[PDB]
């Protein structure tokens, strides 16, 4: 999954197709390539050593994990919200797009990503038990998980549910039907690969059963960083040719 993530994103970074909307997909592919080289391979060492953490970098590793995970989720939310306005009223969307929105959009999805994960090393790096190890380097803040995973997933999820319901409502002519199938695959994969981890994360707060469930579901969430390059790009004839060359 690590090799797949890195090899999938470094093939999308070169291919950039210099559109104002395609550059935003490079900012999404940069939030996942970093996730695939800094955060993800560290967890492979933890899997090898059986949850024992080789010590002051544990709070740093969680900071990057929350940062790149929230940066990815709101990249897809911004894409989904932008894709709805481009489909509802395309005339008024083209007038107000001067290649400054795309730079203003990268600012917004990285200000909230870095603003939500800022409590981790500013209050939690001094305390070695709040955002810190139970012997295993977990995120033991029981009140930040409830509200920090609420605005990071469930608010981007209720935004995506209304955006997806409204977009399909406004898309209903084969090209419109081909697009409706692309939205379904994109929406279904984001839910099925991130939602399983977040219900288990918050329902938890038998330990052995839940400890095994959260272990596998974490890697299902990581695996979505290998797929995001493909489902958001490879539907384009140009990208398929670019990957082959
Ligand atoms: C096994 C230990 N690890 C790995 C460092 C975690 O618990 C990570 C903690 C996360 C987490 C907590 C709280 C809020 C959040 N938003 C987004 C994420 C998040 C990402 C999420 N990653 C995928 C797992």
């Amino acid at each position: 999954v690590i090799i797949l993530t890195i090899a999938g994103n470094i093939l999308v970074i070169m291919a950039v197709l210099q559109n104002a909307t395609n550059y935003f997909l490079m900012s999404l592919a940069i939030a996942d390539m970093l996730l695939g080289f800094l955060v993800m391979p560290v967890s492979m060492l933890t899997i090898l050593y059986g949850y024992r953490w080789p010590s002051k970098l544990c709070a740093v590793w969680i900071y990057l994990d929350v940062l790149f995970s929230t940066a990815s989720i709101m990249h897809l939310c911004a894409i989904s919200l932008d894709r709805y306005v481009a489909i509802q009223n395309p005339i008024h969307h083209s007038r107000f797009n001067s290649r400054t929105k795309a730079f203003l959009k990268i600012i917004a999805v990285w200000t909230i990503s870095v603003g939500i994960s800022m409590p981790i090393p500013v209050f939690g790096l001094q305390d070695d038990s709040k955002v810190f190890k139970e012997g295993s380097c977990l995120l033991a803040d029981d009140n930040f998980v409830l509200i920090g995973s609420f605005v990071s997933f469930f608010i981007p999820l209720t935004i995506m549910v209304i955006t997806y319901f409204l977009t399909i409502k406004s898309l209903q002519i084969s090209n419109e039907q081909k697009a409706c199938k692309v939205l379904g695959i994109v929406f279904f994969l984001f839910v099925v690969m991130w939602c399983p981890f977040f219900i288990t994360n918050i329902m938890a707060v038998n330990e052995d059963v839940i400890g095994a469930l959260l272990n596998v579901f974490v890697w299902i969430g990581y695996l979505s960083s290998a797929v995001n390059p493909l489902v958001y790009t490879l539907f384009n004839k140009t990208y398929r040719s670019a990957f082959s060359r």
